[PDB]
């Protein structure tokens, strides 16, 4: 007798960090699917230094079932390390001397003392085996989320027409706001535009942050973030980070758009470190899928972001800080959910893991 006769799985471990890693050891998991179906993954790797911290790159050939480390993205520029908030992205077209299919890794280079912040772009021309420094995007100050400091954070990349847009969180322009959501554009991955405001709130202590974006089938885009200092903090809190979003045909123009809090039909209010994707699954409008960093459920919207149409569904992947999502190019029904655990103090227990669910199963088609 031999094994009998798939694609879904739960709580597959990716990395279990050494005991001597620094709290929280790992955090901020990100996945990427390449055009050839290979998956890459990275995270914040709190290794004892030196060497200067790096972003590991793991690779899966079997839809996330098994993984192997194939490289590291190292800081070749600053003698700091690549420390916070990595983000992987595959170019869907050419920008300057970087062709379609080039893999970008963005994130923040930071000295161990957290004294400065610097959002970089690195690129791999061999589907993630080797890396080269591309450009310095945004230099900021001290890497603490305190009012008055001037750090930059949390890069997210997306292409719009002839432009590559890098969205982030920015504390530098702080005469009025302690933190704003902003972006810059490039057409060649070398020269970046002036910084443009995406979202800002008329309270100094508000901290809108952690942008992610997805394209909808009506040619609108959904812009998702956490609204630190958002209204109506729950009993026993003076400050929280409810998940909000905006809709726009032009993803360079979120500032002038009305905001919306995600609240599910049962009154559930997701908060913290959100992540959005859109999949063709679910019919006419597909499905917008959102994760937050404080709940285990997925939040969905099959009405192109109609504030009244958010639903919630249990999945087997645990709650994680900036738990991320990926929708499979060969199969829209398949959703990967990836995390690297909880915020410090994490009690020495964080690991990197993922599950892949079928939406037709999760969401009772």
């Amino acid at each position: 007798a031999m094994k009998p006769a798939g694609k879904t799985f739960s709580n597959v471990e990716i990395f279990d960090p050494p005991t001597n890693y620094r709290d929280p050891q790992v955090l901020y998991a990100r996945p990427l699917e390449l055009s050839d179906g290979t998956l890459l993954g990275t995270w914040e790797n709190y290794s004892p230094e030196p060497p200067n911290v790096w972003f590991p790159i793991v690779k899966s050939k079997d839809g996330g079932k098994t993984w192997k480390e194939i490289s590291k993205v190292k800081d070749t520029q600053n003698n700091w390390g690549l420390r916070y908030q990595p983000q992987l992205y595959e170019l869907p077209r050419a920008f300057g001397k970087y062709p379609k299919g080039t893999v970008l890794c963005s994130g923040s280079s930071i000295p161990s003392d957290l004294s400065e912040t610097l959002i970089e772009v690195y690129a791999s021309r061999d589907k993630g085996y080797t890396w080269e420094f591309v450009s310095h995007v945004a230099l900021g100050g001290e890497a603490l989320p305190n009012p008055g400091l001037t750090p930059v954070w949390e890069p997210f990349l997306m292409t719009y027409k002839e432009k590559l847009i890098l969205y982030y969180s920015d504390q530098r322009d702080n005469a009025t706001h302690s933190q704003k959501l902003v972006h810059q554009t490039t057409t060649d991955l070398k020269k970046w535009s002036k910084v443009v405001d995406d979202t800002k709130y008329a309270d100094y202590y508000a901290r809108p942050g952690m942008p992610t974006v997805a394209k909808l089938p009506n040619n609108e885009y959904i812009y998702v973030y956490e609204y630190g200092g958002g209204p109506n903090p729950p009993a026993g809190s003076d400050y929280w980070f409810p998940v909000y979003y905006r809709l726009s045909k032009d993803p360079q123009k979120f500032l002038n758009k009305a905001h919306h809090q995600i609240v599910s039909n049962d009154g559930t209010t997701p908060a913290g470190s959100p992540y959005v994707v859109w999949t063709p699954y679910g019919g006419k409008n597909g499905t917008i899928v959102v994760s937050c960093g404080t709940r285990s459920e997925i939040f969905t919207n099959q009405a192109l972001g109609d504030a009244s149409a958010w639903k919630k569904w249990d999945v087997p992947q645990p709650t994680a800080y900036t738990r991320s999502l990926l929708t499979f190019q060969k199969d829209p029904d398949l959703l990967m959910i990836m995390g690297a655990g909880i915020l410090p103090p994490a009690g020495g227990k964080n690991t990197v893991s993922a599950s892949v669910v079928r939406l037709s199963e999760v969401m009772k088609s």
